[PDB]
């Protein structure tokens, strides 16, 4: 009844989880991937001259966060109670930081820099990894479901178990068994593992 | 009535916002600010070794905008219907990223003084000052009351209108008066405004 259109390039980077609030939703949009040779046509055409960006009947909303914040809580995804949705919000957001302090360290072997790539490993990442995995193991083991918050899937669940997809780096929750066993359980829920299953593969 | 905590460092940053949605609501709360000597006696209470964290009745939620949206919610500054809610994150994480990809310009030195000088305020500063400066322009004549999203004040608003203050860079708004105006129209409010002159003088 309702149309949403979901527009980024092609691939998953910052709308694969707004794909997957969508797909846990049992929810029907339009996911239109834009090559970065296509984008200039619509650059103008974008909120802030960015991708994502998502319509609701003919609505424009953009940046990835605002958007998974807004389908999750209209679809139930965003925590059972208020303040169990800034609960949601604070994990999400712990997450995303630690995504910008080791995105540095993800291109020395992808796409870029020039550097000493164990040093890198080891004065970046590794105290990255340890912060925020025994923080996340921390959490699970308090709220004891298996899940980060409540007992049902969030968003912020989404975020976290996602990110097992850089098995460039196959000892990435090395001494967290909790962590590993949390994205197993994320994505063995059946309608996200049908998407991980059916989505395109991309680099990025 | 509730009991509510802010602890911070001895200065505006991260928790400027928090502090200005309470001052707005009329909503007073213990105002902990640490010296960084004192930290090593509170880090290990706190949920990820980080501040600010809000205390709600005993009850601890990290994360300066999970803190701040939870706020606005509360008390009424977070937009005034689902969809302008989802809009005023769009434009905080929009203004977040325009200080990310900012800050290792502002005065440089993210270390030793001797950090490099000035490609860095036309490489990267300008194009963004500008990217973003015409963003807050359009939407504040496409709104057309003043404010960002809709017709009253949001933390959006908030957020933008903190920015006239580094001024250990004076130049700002210089191309961009109806920016200028918002900024005044914010900090015009009587109880922002008397927060203004009346908080705590810090270097951040």
């Amino acid at each position: 009844m309702v149309h949403y259109k979901l527009t980024y390039f092609n691939g998953r980077g910052a709308a694969e989880i707004i794909r997957q609030v969508f797909v846990l939703a049992g929810q029907d949009y339009e996911d239109v991937r834009l090559t970065h040779e296509e984008w200039p046509k619509h650059k103008a055409s974008m909120p802030f001259g960015q991708l994502p960006v998502l319509e609701v009947d003919g609505k424009q909303l953009p940046q990835s966060v605002a958007i998974v914040r807004y389908l999750a809580r209209k679809f139930g995804y965003a925590g059972k109670s208020a303040w169990e949705e800034a609960v949601v919000d604070s994990i999400a957001d712990q997450f995303k930081d630690f995504l910008n302090e080791v995105r540095p360290y993800f291109k020395v072997l992808l796409g870029m820099d020039q550097g000493d790539l164990k040093a890198l490993e080891k004065d970046v990442f590794e105290p990255a990894r340890q912060k925020f995995f025994t923080i996340v193991t921390k959490i699970l083991k308090e709220n004891k479901t298996g899940y980060l918050v409540g007992d049902s899937l969030t968003f912020a669940d989404l975020y976290v178990a996602e990110m097992g997809f850089t098995e460039h780096y196959p000892k990435l929750y090395d001494g967290f068994p909790e962590v590993k066993a949390h994205a197993e359980k994320v994505r063995s829920n059946p309608k996200l593992k049908k998407w991980i299953e059916t989505r395109p593969a991309s680099k990025f």
